[PDB]
């Protein structure tokens, strides 16, 4: 395969950044067995064709590491990934689907079995494009949408307007978030386009692709808000 084999010691790593989180990181999980957790992981892709992976796979682990962010502290990067550090003081208070106790654990893990082993694969793993139902694309697809349908009151985007469609329908928040945001829950969204000072913005709050977004929310019934910011 393609895709990178599965992390060295994988198992223990989510074990320990599961302790970690339920200790240090928001204690008021310290309820959780970060054991049984560890252990609905595994199951849910050890011994099995990388590349069968369903949804229906991570009933289980779903369960056990459920958990619902505070109302209007829900937020997506969009493209915009390794831009939120500059970002980050601004940032203490809201959740990214990273800062979720299953974001935290999976968050740049690679994992995948085989047929015939009771044991993760260290050498390659099916990736997205080798065939779209291995273990670690179902588990990030389907950690995403339940982000965005668990998320209340006021959700942000924080897009990159030093590119032409900062806001682009083939990423995984045009493509799955926004379409899985609740009119019941969600009253509005807002993006903010961020642009690096003292040079001409590719895209702008008045632009086509954010026309694009801001119709998608309209036919959800969700109020959409645009603001360019010059990042600090």
């Amino acid at each position: 395969w393609n895709g990178k084999g599965s992390t060295v010691d994988f198992q223990e790593i989510i074990l320990r950044r599961c302790y970690t989180y339920i200790r240090v990181v928001q204690p008021e999980l310290g309820d959780r067995d970060c054991q049984k957790i560890k252990k609905a992981f595994t199951d849910a892709f050890i011994s099995k064709d990388p590349c069968s992976a369903r949804e229906e796979d991570y009933d289980l682990l779903m369960k056990l590491g459920h958990q619902t962010v505070p109302c209007d502290k829900t937020v997506f990067w969009s493209k915009t990934k390794e831009l939120a550090h500059q970002y980050t003081k601004t940032q203490k208070g809201l959740f990214t689907l990273e800062n979720t106790l299953l974001g935290y654990i999976a968050d740049d893990l690679s994992w995948c079995g085989k047929v015939g082993s009771s044991e993760i694969n260290l050498e390659s793993c099916p990736d997205r494009r080798n065939c779209n139902s291995n273990f670690v694309s179902v588990f990030w697809n389907l950690l995403s949408k339940r982000f965005a349908e668990n998320a209340c009151g006021m959700v942000q985007v924080f897009l990159n307007g030093s590119i032409s469609n900062a806001f682009d329908k083939t990423s995984t928040f045009g493509r799955v978030e926004v379409h899985s945001l609740q009119p019941s829950k969600v009253h509005t969204l807002k993006a903010w386009v961020i642009h690096d000072s003292g040079k001409t913005p590719r895209d702008t709050c008045s632009g086509s692709s954010i026309n694009e977004l801001q119709l998608i929310l309209r036919g959800k019934n969700i109020k959409f808000t645009c603001q360019e910011n010059y990042r600090p």
